[PDB]
């Protein structure tokens, strides 16, 4: 895979191309099921679930819901689908993402390309008590929503994708941080994060008990320090019930070497790797370690993984390493953090969550 498989469907295909194909596959289950059996170190409690072990896939790779079951059978610990739109929309015009391999990095623009609420309802609902079962087992699903491009009212969007998939969801993610969508990240500012947070909360705490998802926020690693004070102030304020940290971001840090690096779009993989790390630190710091955080960016083995947790991440994502290493990086993360996890002294990973701020 990392050097036979990868980079024969990587070069044959662009990379859309290779996405579709990949979520085909995957939806099919047409991947050995993971032989890597979770380790009880590795197991999690956090957002009122759960979880076996803290590597997930990152939205995006299934925006539509369409491949869950195959991610649970890679060796994911939980699976976030979205970004879900409330209608459907086609996203951006082709091509729409770019791979950097040279970076070991992505760049898209995809533009929140989503079936829309309606279809990933009735996807969701085929597999729903299916899902009960994964969820009670320590594998819950998270469902992250978007807005439309022409949209009048984010509020009412992301309200909506509350109503409709709230139900079928452990956790949502209220997405305010995708680069591709105008407008979309100013909905982090504090005045307009309240009044559309308090819409949200509203509206999941209006869902039948069992129904009643977590409500993330996912933030960018472009906030500036007065952004992240003033997201940390609200989450606090609201009883948002954890962060997701980081989006891809719209810096090109110096020495990206793809051909492709000026590409407009969210840039993905190694380069965001550290500022997303940071951006963890920052957040567990400002919310004294109460609010659980997902890290993501650039995560694609276990020390990576492991610096995350250790800032401040209860839990990580992965995407864009699974496209440069294939399904094989799952199973390397998780085992490569249980090792770091014993050679520092953790009895588990709750025990290292947010260590960094204890030294
Ligand atoms: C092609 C593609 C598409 C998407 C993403 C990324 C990529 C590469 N990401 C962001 C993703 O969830 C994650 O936050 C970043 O990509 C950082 O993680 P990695 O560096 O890819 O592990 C993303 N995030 C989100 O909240 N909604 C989305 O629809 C998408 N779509
Ligand atoms: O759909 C996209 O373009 C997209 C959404 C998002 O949240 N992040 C990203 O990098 N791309
Ligand atoms: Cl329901
Ligand atoms: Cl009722
Ligand atoms: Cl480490």
């Amino acid at each position: 895979y990392a050097e036979h498989l990868m980079p024969t469907l990587q070069g044959l295909l662009d990379p859309e191309s290779a996405h579709r194909l990949a979520v085909r596959f995957t939806s099919l289950g047409l991947l050995p099921r993971a032989r890597f059996q979770d380790s009880d170190m590795l197991e999690v409690r956090v957002l009122g679930h759960k979880f076996r072990n803290p590597v997930g896939i990152a939205a995006g790779f299934d925006k539509h819901g369409e491949a869950v079951d195959g991610l649970y059978k890679m060796g994911f610990g939980f699976v976030e689908i979205g970004s879900v739109t409330p209608k459907p929309q086609e996203g951006n015009p082709r091509p729409r993402v770019f791979r950097l391999p040279e970076d070991q990095a992505v760049i898209n623009r995809y533009g929140f390309n989503s079936h829309g609420l309606s279809v990933v309802e009735h996807r969701l609902r085929a597999r729903q008590q299916k899902q009960a079962k994964l969820t009670e087992d320590g594998l819950p699903l998270g469902v992250n929503l978007g807005k439309n491009k022409t949209s009048v009212d984010a509020a009412e969007d992301y309200a909506e994708g509350v109503r409709v998939l709230g139900p079928l969801a452990d956790y949502l993610v209220v997405n305010v941080s995708s680069p591709n969508t105008a407008g979309l990240r100013s909905l982090q500012g504090k005045a307009e994060l309240r009044r559309l947070l308090t819409k949200v909360l509203q509206e999941r705490d209006g869902l039948r008990r069992v129904h009643r998802p977590a409500v993330l926020v996912k933030i960018a690693p472009d906030l500036t320090s007065q952004d992240k004070e003033d997201i940390a102030s609200v989450v606090k304020e609201l009883g948002i019930d954890g962060l997701i940290v980081t989006n891809t971001t719209v810096s090109r840090p110096a020495g990206l070497q793809g051909a492709l690096r000026s590409e407009t779009g969210g840039l993905s993989g190694k380069p965001l790797r550290d500022l997303s790390t940071q951006t963890i630190r920052e957040m567990y710091a400002l919310t004294q370690g109460r609010v659980p955080i997902i890290g993501v960016g650039g995560v694609s083995s276990g020390q990576d993984a492991l610096e995350k947790i250790r800032a401040g991440a209860s839990l990580v994502q992965l995407y864009t390493a699974l496209t440069f290493w294939g399904p094989p990086v799952v199973g390397k993360v998780k085992r490569e953090l249980e090792a770091l996890l014993k050679e520092q002294g953790f009895g588990g990973v709750t025990d290292a969550i947010g260590a960094d701020h204890r030294r």
